[PDB]
């Protein structure tokens, strides 16, 4: 019975497990319950604190993955399977994971809290790419990650009702953050230095914690990788949420109370089976059950809240990968596949656009096409393919990120921005997809430090750089290495200079303007257009 | 005759002419100036189609430029050479339908390709007698036969009550066509070849050339065409029948005047009173808009130029078209607040938003918004230097560069052989400020070879440059190809095509080939803006 692996938290005692990281051991406490299982009459409801337990809770293994749709586009393909659940599905899934240095930090160590992505309909804290042992061993970080409910279980809402108020998946995250405040000191973590980071919908979640008052006392700094609370996919209105719920109810054979009671009797997979059938249009990068503007968790739209908020007290790191959109094309756009070069025609490009920008009027869709067409080579299939990706990536991630960065900087926040440009040597998706959505994560978490993974030595050096930026940001709100003159420095993003850095194998290079012209089109012009036409 | 220079006596259909022997740098040329080609369109003939000049008796003296057509005189910067060079240099008169001929001296042996110049001036001004249009250099150095004609401008040339008998519209264009007919009948008397006639013109002259291309009756009067910084399509070169009617009747009201009675009253007004009110009938505060221009009458112009270029067959057409580096700059000082020739015209973002409304006068709020969004530099949305240059670009792109791109594009896609250029050399003698770059109209003096005149103070490179340009233009006139057959060592000027979109830079350096005539931005003006109009 190793005393390092024994911890007492408010709920009782836990036993962790000593894990091996390439350069030493780490203590891991996996599958720790932070809420009462949200099952039965608790489905769709806010989470409740876990009841205390007797004896020593076994925390040596990952708990179940929250019930969710499982990707079947390319069965058995590593590129898709790496995001698929790697433990049993169950509605009983509200557990978190802690990694710390072995032995446990002598002084209170900055805490990093990871919130996974997966479009709010999927994901799990137990995936290999979220392995916290590297950051724990190399950087001496305390790293936390929670499961939170996704899809219907996490975001189905009949706004105003008592039994499906919406946003309970975000309340799961918040409960887990509360748990960190109350318990993390027992592991050596410093509750007074907590940094949230997350990718895609996890980044959007981080963004919503920034914009929700009760969350603000649970962390001090934030990192948003390739996702934002503002933008086209991360939220829905009360009315559109209500619409999607009652439609799903109808689809599975079901006054709010009675509607929800009948939904509560449905086996989990019955709900998932119809999840994708409630979207208003044929689309990509669009998800049926996501956070809802309830006037509660989110008092107004994220757009409104970032425009009017005071962010003086906030430090943020935000960024995008080089090819945000490519991934999503093979999930809905005719002409695209991981198996060929997806060279498309002009007609297929105009088709792709109505799908990639599903809420666009005819005129707006024409605007997009004409903006993104290269008029020197209007019909070149290679350009058209790359343009289709750019449209999807720009509309859904890059421009929403440029918008957020700008509002935050303009309203007092300390902001750092990046674009991640290195394509992993181990990547299984075709070359034409470039650096796809989500493929910076394995580098931030430091997976290349594991020799059995076959990353190149330059990549291993790269990963170490990124872990430094992230953990330095966690420690100080500034990703710059304090023990390093010469670099050059990573400057804050401001509305004046608009500086950000490229992250890749070469040293930091400072650039200005994050797709400035193109994001002016999306952020300034298109709104004016659609609100008229 | 008896003791006159026997080489200067010529007979044309209307009678005998005596020309004058002029000195050009490299030798003498023959000039026949102020030849009448129409009955004076005065009195009851105001607003009417021209009638062919009736024969005269004796020897008409043709040694001096004739009257300039009655027009507005520019007074923005009185005494300033930059404006005065474009002002009338002979007496104003409604009796102004005369043309000019320069030829080698002695006149050519075999029949020589003919160049016909059509001056610009917004359809409200201009004259064939200006210094920058001096035909002596092309005649002497290239052996060209050069013809230029006066044509009515302003109300006199373009006031229209469409459908009426007394003011049918486009009479200024019919003056041009009458002069083309005169060339067909008479130019062989000077050694000119009526079967090789190339039209060239700049600004409204260029738009005029484009309208002769689109007008069937003019099509048997010429064989090749050059359009410099102007097009028959675009926002300023034509008005609708309704808009012309509206402007004519408003102008009538302003001067105290059933179409017949209205026009009859207009014919009693002194020329100057019409000129004094012509700017007052424009629909909005604007620049690069002119009150009385060609009208889509369904006669001379069977449909809008846009419709005609979109659907015409242009197999038989050889055309040279181009633009200067800074088409819009000149126009800014004539009405965009913040702009002047006498300072750097650094402007604010607010002055930019206002300038856009004036420079794109027909835009709705949303459309103006699109323009401001597109042209703003979003790394430096507030920089006064960038904003100044963007304002100029907005005006140049909207009025010239994108209409020319559209024209070259449709003509090529539909059979025509098209050559395209951008002219980038700023004259060492320019009197406009540096901020204006290479302004609208300032290639003309190079095409006509003025830098060959030692007394004008051009540099030796400019002289050599002028000679190259004169070669391109005359080669194109001779063969429909600007390239020199002998000289293959010199870089070649490829045709412009929809597939490759190639065009050349004209400057002190050897031809450089480029692709895409503001392709992205012109996609905005030519493909998107019109649709933002169906909404
Ligand atoms: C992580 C990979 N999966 C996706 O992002 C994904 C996206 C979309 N989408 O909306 O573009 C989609 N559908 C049904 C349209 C399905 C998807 O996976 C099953
Ligand atoms: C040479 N002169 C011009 O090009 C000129 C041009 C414009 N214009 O249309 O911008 C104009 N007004 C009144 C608007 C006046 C002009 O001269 C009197």
């Amino acid at each position: 019975e190793d005393p390092q692996l024994l911890v007492r938290v408010r709920g009782g005692q836990l036993r962790g497990i000593r894990l091996k990281a390439p350069g030493g051991p780490v203590s891991a406490f996996l599958g720790i319950p932070f809420a009462e299982p949200p099952v039965g009459s608790r489905r769709f409801m806010p989470p409740e604190p876990k009841r205390p337990w007797s004896g020593v809770l076994d925390a040596t293994t990952f708990q179940n993955v929250c019930y969710q749709y499982v990707d079947t586009l390319y069965p058995g393909f590593e590129g898709t399977e790496m995001w698929n659940p790697n433990r049993e599905l169950s509605e009983d899934c509200l557990y978190l994971n802690v990694w710390t240095p072995y032995p446990r930090p002598a002084s209170p160590t900055p805490v990093l809290i990871w919130i996974y992505g997966g479009g709010f309909y999927s994901g799990a804290a137990s995936l290999d790419v979220y392995d916290g042992r590297f950051l724990a061993q190399v950087e001496g970080a305390v790293l936390v990650s929670m499961n939170y409910r996704v899809g219907t279980f996490g975001f189905l809402a009949l706004p105003g009702s008592r039994e499906a108020p919406g946003n309970v998946g975000l309340l799961d995250q918040r409960l887990a953050l509360q748990w960190v405040q109350e318990n993390i000191a027992a592991f050596g973590g410093d509750p007074m230095s907590v940094t949230l980071f997350g990718e895609s919908a996890g980044a959007a979640s981080v963004g919503m914690h920034i914009l929700s008052l009760p969350s603000r006392s649970l962390f001090h700094r934030a990192v948003l990788q390739s996702g934002t609370p503002n933008g086209p996919w991360a939220t829905v209105s009360a009315g559109e949420a209500r619409r999607r719920a009652t439609l799903l109810a109808r689809l599975v054979g079901c006054n709010d109370t009675e509607l929800i009671a009948c939904l509560r009797t449905r086996p989990a997979q019955d709900l998932v089976d119809h999840e994708w059938h409630v979207l208003p249009q044929e689309s990509i990068f669009r998800f049926s059950f996501v956070p809802v503007v309830d006037g509660d968790f989110l008092s107004d739209t994220p757009e409104a809240l970032i425009n009017t908020g005071d962010f003086q007290d906030l430090q943020v790191l935000v960024g995008v990968v080089k090819d945000e959109g490519s991934y999503f094309l093979v999930y809905g756009v005719p002409g695209f596949s991981k198996d060929n070069e997806s060279l498309i025609s002009r007609a297929q490009f105009l088709a792709g656009v109505r799908i990639g920008v599903p809420q666009a009027s005819d005129l707006a869709a024409e605007a997009v096409v004409l903006h993104y067409t290269d008029w020197l080579h209007p019909e070149d299939p290679t350009h058209l393919r790359d343009a289709m990706s750019a449209v999807v990536g720009d509309h859904n991630v890059v421009c929403p990120v440029a918008q957020l960065a700008g509002r935050l900087a303009a309203q007092g926040a300390r902001v750092y921005a990046y674009i991640f440009e290195h394509r992993a040597s181990t990547l299984t998706w075709p070359l034409w997809m470039g650096v796809p959505h989500g493929y910076e994560i394995e580098f931030i978490f430091g997976l290349p430090l594991d020799p059995s993974l076959n990353y190149t030595t330059e990549e291993r050096i790269f990963a170490q750089r990124l872990m430094k930026y992230w953990t330095n940001f966690a420690r100080t709100g500034d990703p710059n290495d304090p023990r390093d003159s010469k670099s050059p420095q990573w400057p804050p993003y401001t509305t004046a200079a608009q500086q950000y850095v490229s992250l890749n194998l070469k040293p930091l290079e400072v650039r200005r303007g994050l797709r400035a012209q193109t994001c002016a089109f999306w952020n300034r012009f298109l709104p004016k257009l659609l609100s008229a036409t």
